[PDB]
C-alpha cells in the first residue's frame, strides 16, 4: 500500500519546480541586460 | 484492479524531480546569452 506517498512526493517536486522557474525568470530577466554596457560603452563612437 | 497498484507510481514521482533538475539547467543556459553579449561588450567598445 503507498496511497499516501504517491500523492505528497510530487509537491517535493513542484517546489523546486516553483524556484528553478524563479531561477529561469531571473536569468531571463538578465537578457535586459546582456547588451545594455555593449551599447553604451561603443556609443561615443557616436559622438566621436 | 487493486493490487500492486500504488507501487509503480513513485516512478512518477522521481521522474517530476529529474524535469526539476533540468530547469536548473534551462535557467543557465539562459544566462550563457548575457555572457556573450558580454564578451561582445569588450570587441564592441573598442570599435568605440
Amino acid at each position: 500500500v503507498a496511497i499516501r506517498s504517491e500523492g505528497v512526493s510530487e509537491t517535493q517536486q513542484n517546489l523546486e519546480g516553483v524556484e528553478n522557474a524563479m531561477e529561469d525568470t531571473a536569468d531571463s530577466a538578465g537578457d535586459s541586460a546582456a547588451e545594455l554596457e555593449t551599447f553604451s560603452k561603443r556609443f561615443k563612437g557616436a559622438m566621436g
